[PDB]
């Protein structure tokens, strides 16, 4: 039948696993229905969302029925520093220096951070600003995030390395085709054998 | 002499510093003795073994006289999800979706973790599950160990990287004939000068 | 005008932030006035210097206007192992041990950890023995910086690569003829404009 996705806490007695979407109190972290996070001592995902300000706009876009590991964090785009010349954020401090503080076009914005959907994020993951994560992929533990992933590919190193494609492309685009996570639920439980077992040339005839 | 292997804290004053072995209530987790821990908080060693579950049966084998550096983390096969199609993990969430449920053939298992004799293991090192670590291996600190290291070698880094081998081929099998950790205590404080300085011809011809 | 380098708290209502130096109770540990660290939890700048004892001689220098990021970490000298052969510590255990003990010829000391002006140090980096790294760098988020960083180098990953450099040849020694963190503090002041949005030539016409 399925869980709540309306569920913080969706196992019996596990007070750490939540469900993201529910804990969310930030209305530019927008996380689709199903995917949880593993926490460490029971802190929330959004504690692990760091430098993120409203000022900037800047979003953090997570796909459904994704798996963040214990640790994972993301650094939004109001890290960087400005690079035209000394890095120094000296407005910080006030004290008459609050006068050089920059304007956005003047700092380096990368975008936002959006992953798709069935996407396993490893333990203790870094992801940094800007960075895409195709549906399916699997980041390795302890991966920092510094580029682009492909749809099932399988990734991870520091800085990210590509590892190898899950299925072949061929496959990959039958998966893509499908996107089962976006069907109606009635129809995602009927066929969770088929999604769990990667058994793609049963939905082939299915639909 | 030396220390009391079974010896928790063996050295005064220190509550960080642990024997593994004397700590271990796990019976999948071998650890030989002499091993050490030095831990940050004054955590146990066992906490740093993560998703190491009794119904995989993987087990993490550690060797004599090693040294474990603080946050050292171990990643057992538990942690692995199903990749046949979905990686996400129905069954944990139950009201329905427990019938979905893996086993032990269905999950990409890679066999124990099997740590050496006289490693050196770095600080906040994370070692991947069914890793082979060989005898008298350094492994620098912020080490991923996502592969076998072979005896002897210096490595780090992530994904991990070989660095440089400590000694010749040649030496290296003299050390690991000898095998000095495996020999009696007191042949061991015996020739602890020549096996602190390196000298394996003396022990060689001892 | 401008923040007291003096001052632990430099933001108000900010508890985490802190400027090194004012904090700074150990010697062999140098930084530079306004150089701070953004502490995770408020943990002093000093509790991140690991592996630092006086037997040993080792310091660690910072410069003036640096930028160090949440949960850095300072790998100092004492945390290498003897690796002449076994590099299991036994003196530290005593019980008829302590008197095996190592001078520091006989250890790999690597010398102090050197950090220039002006140098942004990303969240999460390791630095380890050793190493010195030059004026104006930037050093990204969780890198483990295991060599030497070029003066207006970017650098970053675990072991540590080259991305690549913030200006020309040329404009770089321009920036480290000016030494603008070592000008009075009533001349950075009046050139602050140009020192923040990079306008080098009318800082060497200043
Ligand atoms: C992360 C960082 C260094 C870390 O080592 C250490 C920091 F994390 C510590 C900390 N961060 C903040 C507070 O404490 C913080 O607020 N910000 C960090 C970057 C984004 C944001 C910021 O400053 O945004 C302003 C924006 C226009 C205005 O924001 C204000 O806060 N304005 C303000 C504050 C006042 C306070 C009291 C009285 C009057 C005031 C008037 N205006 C803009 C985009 C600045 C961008 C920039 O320099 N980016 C780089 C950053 C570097
Ligand atoms: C790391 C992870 C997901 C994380 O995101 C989130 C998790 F870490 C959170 C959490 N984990 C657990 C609880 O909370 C948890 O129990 N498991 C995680 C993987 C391994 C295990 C699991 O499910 O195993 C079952 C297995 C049949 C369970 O059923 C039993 O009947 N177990 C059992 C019976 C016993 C009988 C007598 C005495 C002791 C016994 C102990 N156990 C099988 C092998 C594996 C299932 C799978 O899908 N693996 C992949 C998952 C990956
Ligand atoms: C990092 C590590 C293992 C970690 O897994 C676990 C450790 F971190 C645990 C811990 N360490 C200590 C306590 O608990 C500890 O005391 N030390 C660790 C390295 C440095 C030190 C040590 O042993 O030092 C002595 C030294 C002669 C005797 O000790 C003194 O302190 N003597 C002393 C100090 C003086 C200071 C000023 C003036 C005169 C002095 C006279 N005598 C010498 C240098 C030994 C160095 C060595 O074997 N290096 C390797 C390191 C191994
Ligand atoms: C997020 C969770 O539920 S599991 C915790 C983190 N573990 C991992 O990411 C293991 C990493 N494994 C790999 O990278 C391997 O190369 C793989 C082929 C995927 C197996
Ligand atoms: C067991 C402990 O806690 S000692 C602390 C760990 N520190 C390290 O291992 C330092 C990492 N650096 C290295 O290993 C270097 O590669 C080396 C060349 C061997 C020096
Ligand atoms: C120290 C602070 O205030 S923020 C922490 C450090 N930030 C990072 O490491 C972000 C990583 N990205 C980069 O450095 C990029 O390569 C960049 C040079 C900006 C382009
Ligand atoms: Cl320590
Ligand atoms: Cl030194
Ligand atoms: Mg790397």
């Amino acid at each position: 039948h399925g869980p709540d996705p309306e569920n913080i806490l969706p196992i019996k007695g596990n007070r750490n696993l939540q469900f993201i979407k529910p804990t969310i109190t930030n209305e530019n972290i927008l996380v689709g229905e199903y995917s949880y996070y593993d926490s460490k001592r029971g802190e929330s995902f959004e504690d692990q969302v760091l430098y993120h300000y409203e000022v900037i706009g800047d979003k953090l876009i997570i796909g459904r029925f994704c798996s963040i590991g214990p640790g994972t964090t993301f650094i939004m785009n109001g890290a960087n520093h400005r690079m035209d010349g000394s890095t120094y954020p000296f407005h910080l401090f006030r004290m008459g220096w609050e006068k050089y503080m920059p304007s956005l076009k003047d700092l380096p914005l990368k975008g936002d951070i959006e992953i798709g959907n069935d996407v396993w994020i490893g333990r203790d993951v870094t992801i940094m600003p800007g960075v895409k994560i195709g549906d399916g992929a699997i980041i390795a533990a302890e991966a920092v995030v510094t580029k682009n992933v492909a749809p099932y590919s399988i990734v991870g190193g520091n800085p990210l390395k590509f590892i190898r494609k899950r299925f072949s492309d061929g496959v990959i685009e039958e998966w893509l085709a499908l996107q089962w996570w976006n069907l109606d639920m009635k129809i995602i439980n009927e066929n969770l054998p088929f999604i769990i077992n990667g058994d793609i040339e049963m939905l082939k005839r299915k639909r």
